[PDB]
């Protein structure tokens, strides 16, 4: 069954979108958005409920105060955090990949704590139900 | 700016599962959620065609008995020697393995690395997360 | 300080260069220099005395094009995933790959795992940096 | 081609040495010291010839004491070329393990390691490297 409903997107965005998807080969906006929605579901299902999940927390930030804050938080979740990889990107940007495994609820907690940390510009999760 | 309204047709079953997740994520409504999906979609397509200078990570969770992800990676480490900065591997449990690689380079090549690694059989989940200058992270 | 005098046999070439270096560095004699070498050696291998908990790393160098050394390595690591926390793959050249394995566990088990890894064919070298946890 | 010579070593060290020698598997002192001398020569040569090397710096430390976190950031700035990446692992209440992937000139890699290791809070640590894969010291 198909459900029709309205949606409002900033004009400039809709134009780029319409252009991109016609090129790609989509028949219309709905076909293109159903695909975006299928991937979104696949990327975030892990959040529904509280099962054990594993994955990575990628974050970008720049330099000390935050670097010690990230460490201390890695100490708090000794059980869910396996290890973290730090790569010095450029001059005002550092890359941190944090490997985690545990109850989705604690992972969501660690995440919120990282993203809402002074110095952390962004953060993305690639997480899946183990 | 200017918010434009338009219709969409989506399978009910897909819409239900969608509503439940944006719910849990804390999205205001479907429009706000769909807007983000669209914006990220565009931002990645643009970095692609524009072959922008991106940095990031490629996460792969795969089946130990099925996937030969590591071998695949070691091969690529020679072609894209400049792109692949660091590789981390983790045996999570009896079935799941996690391979995360840090890449830096031109979007087209980096997307090439992702495409390959993600197509390997044995992969359960995986994604390329890249930024250009720390302004976006998709 | 009870000094014990004993003799050892070392190939001339090695000893010649050793004497040259020792002189430069500013050592007075071979005994002094060898004592230092023996001191660092004890520190690096103490963790093997007994069977307490240790943590540290196993660094190996191997040719991934040789047979299925990669699948063998991965299988052995998967088997001991309780002691293997994480691994880093560092590319050297088209054939040579350097991997560093982070581990934690009873010294005895770690020795066992390391012996296996180094025993694999395709693995050229291996080195361990270990220390007991706590103090 | 063997040269035989006499050496003077303090008694307690010799005991701990023989003790380590037995556990490890060496047949005799000569065979063990030969390996120590050879490894020493390989590291020294790489340094004076400031040759190119790849390797790792493993450091186990007390995160409640050491400034490691800081010393690393600082070093990750002056030598952002030789330092490829860093793996951090919180093992237990106290103990922290840091593994730094390095690649560059021996003298600089050596400086980086010496600075990080001579540090406070560091229980144990070592720079493990190879030039072309024929030797791992
Ligand atoms: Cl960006
Ligand atoms: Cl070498
Ligand atoms: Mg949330
Ligand atoms: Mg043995």
């Amino acid at each position: 069954e198909l459900i029709r409903f309205s949606i409002s997107i900033p004009s400039k965005l809709l134009e780029k979108f319409d252009q991109i998807i016609e090129e790609i080969g989509y028949e219309n906006r709905s076909e293109a958005i159903r695909d975006l929605i299928r991937d979104f579901i696949i990327r975030h299902e892990w959040e529904v409920g509280n099962e054990e999940v594993a994955g990575t927390i990628t974050i970008v930030y720049n330099h000390g105060d935050v670097v010690k804050a990230l460490l201390d938080l890695q100490h708090e979740y000794l059980d869910e955090i396996i290890s973290s990889l730090h790569v010095h990107m450029d001059e005002h940007n550092c890359l941190e990949v944090i490997v985690v495994k545990g109850e989705a609820k604690k992972i969501k907690m660690i995440a919120d704590k990282l993203l809402s940390l002074k110095g952390v510009k962004h953060g993305k999760l690639v997480m899946t139900s183990t």
